[PDB]
């Protein structure tokens, strides 16, 4: 398996609009050109860039088309020396 593994600190650094990552459930998503399609608006999206979002995800109440969605802008998994218990 060619699975791409992603430091936290890698992560951290694309916390700007030329180049927006985040990450949930541990795993990095590349959102950059979705921040003008999201239904919630680009704000919400920029506050948590280069961050883990999964708390403020799941708490929104999502639906299970959104969860599909991410699909789509995966990029790889966070490095497991990162992951916190
Ligand atoms: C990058 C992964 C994300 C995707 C693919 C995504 C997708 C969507 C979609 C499709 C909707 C429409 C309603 C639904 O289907 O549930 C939506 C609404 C919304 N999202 Fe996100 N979202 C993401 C991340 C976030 C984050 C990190 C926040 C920050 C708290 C957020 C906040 C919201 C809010 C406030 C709404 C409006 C809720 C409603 O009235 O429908 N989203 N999102």
């Amino acid at each position: 398996p060619a699975v791409t593994y992603y430091r936290l600190e890698e992560v951290a650094k694309r916390n700007t609009a030329e180049e927006t990552w985040m990450v949930i459930h541990g795993r990095v998503y590349d959102i950059t050109r979705f921040l003008s399609e999201h239904p919630g608006g680009e704000e919400v999206l920029l506050e948590q860039a280069g961050a883990d979002a999964t708390e403020s995800f799941e708490d929104v109440g999502h639906s299970p088309d959104a969860r599909e969605m991410l699909k789509q802008y995966y990029i790889g998994d966070v490095h497991p020396n990162d992951l916190k218990p």
